[PDB]
């Protein structure tokens, strides 16, 4: 109905809103200027009157992940009468926009495999601190916007994230039904069947992304009905998806198909598939990205 923060509004006498860059549902994201440090920042705001409060745990997750790569630096957070906010490091173009920018809407295996390695490190990272992301998709990963960071992929929105552990590190018992409230294009069949998601379901999203990066489409690309996408995925011969993909990816598929809610994944196996695939084709970490020149 209206922006929570209007343009040139200033938060806690430090962060001057510039423009709206995201939001619409369950909160808003702003580009803002840090009047102290003089750099532009990501300012996420939730209405304090809002019923469902995700920004609390976003901060929680974002705080446990400080000191790991592929995670935005935590600047500030605060509560007040009209809104809650978090202040973050600003990142660059997300992978969804970067894939649409390419002709054929595809990435060379050079880029696809190197993105896979970074995305997998950060999926292991969030798992390492007892949280599922549960919204793994290209628009939730961005390249840095600095000389130090322009070749680093960052994991972005922790608003659908869930704690699968406790302090002791025991796995939390699943719900018989947990309703899937997310983008269905990269959803695993478990998510589609409204079962408690696991670490595997984040790797299912990783799998489906890397296919769409290399092939340029998924068989269910057109369909906008949630039920139909799930029934197509439930029956589809996933081997087909690998027809034009490195043969090592068959290892990736067979492993994730074996896992259930409780089984910790082999993150090193999946990482090997990418390393080995690059190894065979003489791809190296110093090689340019399709959007560079």
């Amino acid at each position: 109905q209206a922006d929570i923060l209007p343009a040139n509004y200033v938060v806690k006498d430090r962060w001057k809103v510039l423009k709206k860059i995201g939001g619409g549902g369950f909160g808003e994201i702003y580009e803002a200027m840090d009047l102290l440090t003089r750099e532009n920042v990501a300012l996420k705001v939730e209405s304090a009157q809002q019923p469902k409060q995700v920004l609390k745990m976003e901060v929680a997750v974002l705080k446990k992940l400080q000191g790991k790569d592929h995670v935005c630096r935590f600047i500030g957070c605060g509560r007040n009468e009209k809104f809650n906010y978090v202040v973050m490091q600003l990142q660059g173009r997300n992978l969804a926009d970067l894939r649409r920018s390419q002709p054929r809407g595809t990435f060379t295996l050079s880029t696809t495999l190197r993105l896979g390695k970074q995305i997998l490190e950060s999926i292991e990272a969030i798992h390492s601190v007892g949280f599922l992301h549960r919204d793994i998709k290209p628009s939730n990963f961005a390249m840095g916007r600095l000389p130090s960071t322009y070749r680093k992929c960052y994991m972005l929105d922790f608003g659908l994230a869930r704690q699968y552990t406790n302090t002791t590190g025991d796995v939390r018992p699943p719900r018989n039904v947990a309703g899937f409230r997310g983008t269905v294009r990269y959803a695993s069949v478990n998510a589609h069947k409204n079962r408690e998601m696991g670490r595997h379901d984040d790797l299912w999203s990783l799998f489906y992304m890397l296919v769409e990066f290399a092939v340029g489409q998924l068989p269910w690309r057109k369909i906008k009905d949630k039920e139909q996408v799930g029934m197509i995925k439930e029956k589809y011969e996933h081997r087909m998806l690998l027809k034009h993909m490195p043969s090592e990816f068959h290892l990736f598929l067979d492993h994730i198909a074996s896992l259930d809610y409780f089984t910790k994944p082999d993150y090193q196996l999946i990482m090997s598939v990418f390393e080995n695939s690059m190894k065979e084709r003489g791809i190296a970490e110093n090689e340019a990205f399709d959007w560079e020149k």
